[PDB]
């Protein structure tokens, strides 16, 4: 595969084989009091600063140089330019990759097949702005003349996770907006428990689906429309309560949706990169279009940082390279994302899709199977909650787990004269310090003697109180989690994912891996109907189906 | 370490070396039309059936036999009896491990230091029952004479995740109960945004902490009490709106809560095993104490299953053993929990604590460092949501990821004459079928030809459409997600975690790993006050602190 044959990758491997045991963070920090300055970036966006502190990583200046040389050798800069120039870098689907055009506040032309996309982008944005103002002002009324109080986004995957994560993160900015609800699961619990809390007269449903044929989304959409019409009766009332994020005008009209309330997007918007498009309509409804534009503008800022900054100082590149080091050299299967911010409680879950569906791949551009690792398993919960759930394992288990710790300097809720945020910050800082430093046998012994333990007591407990440390982390600290700042942070990780995928020589922008399960579910659905035993699959699938049929009729 | 020196483990590692490249699930199923019968268990709890189908695992009868031989050699049954008999098996802390006592509905005596714990378990349960009846009926009035409409649990870690997961999972059983809210993060967003939605006249706060010194919980509690008194003014009104769940009578009294408003538990209730105790009070308030007793009864049934069933047919043991196989022979770092149930959306997150804080260890009973893997990273989201997020990596990534797929046969919401649940069941079944079967080059080529692709386009696309398969799963199917059945399922994984801990010779029941971060946060706290530069740590900690101080004063 391309990566394994790359001479800079082999150089990196050889260094790792020879020098791994020099990489002790305590020793590295004791030997270089300038280490923070050498291995951190400060970004001034003009709308807050971002400090990317990567100094608690198992790197030296030589390792960083080797990693930048690998990004050069693997052609990261040229790939980036192909992305931004509208070239068809989604090569298995023959498609451009232009989430960057969605937020191109400069309106610099970006051509696909020699035709600037920016006018179509801005046309949809202008329709979003108009519709948002009509709904939020009370001008748009439901079928009995009431203003909209609840907006229900129905969609799966990329049509769900981004808008949910952002409206959760930007909840303080929703004054004057309707409540937002997200229905994604086909499990009928999800739509049913949502509908039970809503009034049809004042609810607006947003059906998010390019095809308007997606099975889970359209089934949920049909269930919502049945509930709605059980109240309203008149099919013409659907057009006051249902809009579409889609291009299938025919299916949209057939559903009962006025086609001027179809908000379009394009094939070069991947679902897991789509919150910047029409898919973000629920964001703009909730926090207002001005704040949605701020979200776009932050992403645009980070797009320019990624385009103009030398690789050795380029935040998404450096994040990507550190990840390559831990994945392909240390062999770490996972990457933890730990935001110390309750509003970001769905941030890690968003990047499960964005990272794992992008880079959970094993065929390269040439059709060759990889012979190395690709994307990691991403996971996490917000701090400080995760501290009382799983940090025991991060500190004292048998797994090396690279962690990104993120936090805003300024809280949206400075209650108690700042006391809560002060304690939050202190834990953010202490945890990465603890992971780095650990606590030696001698240090733990001293503590146990001071506590008065008997000599046999102390020797018993002592090994359990030792922290081996040397556990690496990134700390990402930013002034305040505003719409602009969130946009910049999300875009940063988008470009990290891109850089990693170029290095591995995979297509970060397709998802052929979802097809087999879809095909097999369609074959099973009709077999569940009626009471006959099923024999057409492997013995386990049959056995499960026949247990299901047996237990359908248990009291 | 003990495990590595165990002769049955060595025989497992040899079998793995000599036959690993022989375990292909398509071939196993083709060779053995009885593979599902031989590699599944059906349990009749008398309150729903449980099918634990472990046949899509990379195992043969010989592996399963070697795995059970390991369980006997590592002494799982004796260790189990020690736990159930009240011995001090939390050996680093000198404590018993008796969450099974909390749900011991048979009231068989369990002695600790020569005294039966059951009378006190039941005294607290009776107190919980009376309190829940009074609050739920409207008998219990707030300071202005109103009934309670909102219950707010303030607690973190083990005093939060359990009660939250269960109230979320059992939301259909909460008709007539007050709304429940969970405040856990120290981040002031969490309490602030909650208090803004509440009326002090009808909100009941529950302060949950064994110790009652958890800094996050006591700070949150003080913030809530300040807010409450801003409206109520009269400090004696606090006894009508605040109760405590703790082991520390004295710390609770020192906070200013009336002592008959304290619901006690005991040092042998680990926080991450504590929802069965007083810590479950918010569950009982929300769904009623009768449904809480069913939850306890479910766990009690699984406790008896675990205690009385031969190892080779014992559900928690078999799950544990399959985990050992994937962790210590295949080297899988992670274990995914994928319930096809939106009500279980917080189940995986609960077992992140239950599994990873228990078995995320590296020192054995003899004080020796392990020289093998211990507990995995647990993660997951409910299906079908996870399906559209990260299954691409499970199918076509470079990682082996043992997955548990869980689903109830009967939905709580049989809308559209069952259509939604039919589709959910189909996806539940197809995904494990797909992970097992894959799709070969030959099969993918035929599909592309049938779809009319040109030879150039076919050959360009073909390798991307191939699924290597052979990815193993458990399927856990149960009649219905009732209070009883949730109790049985949570207990089943508790005992899985116990068995794995005994096999690795670690302590599943301590958590010394959390101390260093707590000590270092206490030192940093005072340093954040005032504008002075901090120089007392490593350069990164200093540099972060000084950036925080710089930017605290920024106007964005």
């Amino acid at each position: 595969a391309a990566l394994t044959r790359d001479p800079q990758f082999q150089k990196l491997q050889q260094w790792y084989r020879e020098h791994r045991s020099e990489l002790n963070l305590r020793r590295l920090f004791d030997a270089n009091k300038d280490r923070f300055n050498h291995f951190s970036l400060t970004l001034n966006t003009n709308h807050g600063h971002i400090l990317v502190d990567y100094s608690k990583n198992l790197v030296t200046e030589d390792v960083m140089r080797m990693l930048v040389d690998l990004a050069k050798s693997r052609g990261v800069e040229a790939a980036r330019e192909r992305m931004f120039n509208g070239e068809k870098i989604n090569y298995t689907e023959g498609r451009a990759v232009l989430h960057v055009a969605l937020r191109n506040r400069s309106n610099t032309p970006i051509l696909v097949d020699g035709k600037d996309v920016m006018p179509e982008v801005n046309k949809v944005l202008d329709k979003m702005k108009s519709f948002c103002q009509r709904v939020r002002s009370g001008d748009w009324k439901g079928y009995t003349g009431k203003t909209i109080t609840d907006v229900i986004n129905i969609g799966i995957g990329g049509s769900d996770l981004g808008p949910l994560m952002v409206t959760e993160a930007l909840k303080p900015y929703s004054s004057g907006g309707p409540r937002v609800w997200y229905v994604s699961n086909i499990d009928g619990t999800h739509i049913a428990k949502t509908l039970a809390q809503l009034n049809p007269e004042s609810s607006l449903f947003i059906i998010a689906s390019k095809t308007f044929t997606t099975q889970e989304t359209i089934t949920n959409a049909e269930t919502a429309k049945e509930w709605f019409l059980q109240a309203a009766k008149d099919p013409s009332a659907v057009a006051k309560h249902f809009v579409a994020l889609s291009t299938n005008t025919t299916k949209v009209k057939e559903f009962g949706i006025d086609p001027q309330n179809m908000f379009e997007f394009w094939d070069w918007v991947g679902g897991r990169y789509s919150l910047w498009s029409a898919i973000g309509l629920s964001i703009a409804l909730h926090v207002g279009f001005d704040n949605f534009e701020q979200l776009l503008s932050g992403a645009h800022w980070m797009d320019q940082h990624f385009r103009t900054t030398p690789l050795e100082k380029n935040a998404p590149v450096l994040l990507a390279l550190l990840g390559i080091w831990y994945i392909n050299c240390f062999g770490c299967e996972t990457h933890a994302m730990l935001p110390y911010d309750q509003y970001l409680h769905r941030f890690a879950a968003y990047f499960q899709q964005g990272d794992m569906e992008s880079n959970g791949k094993y065929i390269t551009k040439s059709g060759t199977r990889v012979d190395h690792q690709t994307g990691p398993i991403v996971w996490g919960e917000p701090g400080t909650n995760g501290q009382h759930a799983f940090y025991q394992l991060i500190h004292q288990g048998t797994k090396m787990i690279p962690c990104d710790f993120l936090i805003p300097v300024q809280t949206q809720h400075p209650i108690r004269k700042g006391l809560h945020h002060k304690i939050l910050l202190a834990n953010f800082l202490a945890q990465t310090e603890a992971l780095m430093r650990g606590k030696s046998t001698e240090e733990a012994r001293k503590e146990l003697q001071a506590a008065g333990k008997s000599p046999e007591d102390l020797e018993r407990l002592l090994p359990h109180k030792v922290f081996e440390g040397n556990r690496p982390t990134n700390s990402i600290v930013f002034t305040k989690l505003t719409p602009f700042m969130l946009g910049a942070l999300v875009a940063m990780y988008e470009h990290k994912i891109f850089v990693q995928g170029i290095i591995w020589d995979i297509n970060s922008f397709d998802q052929w891996g979802v097809e087999l399960g879809k095909q097999l579910a369609k074959k099973i659905e009709p077999e569940l109907d009626g009471s006959a035993q099923v024999t057409s699959h492997d013995a386990s699938t049959n056995g499960l189906i026949n247990f299901i049929k047996q237990q359908r009729e248990a009291r």
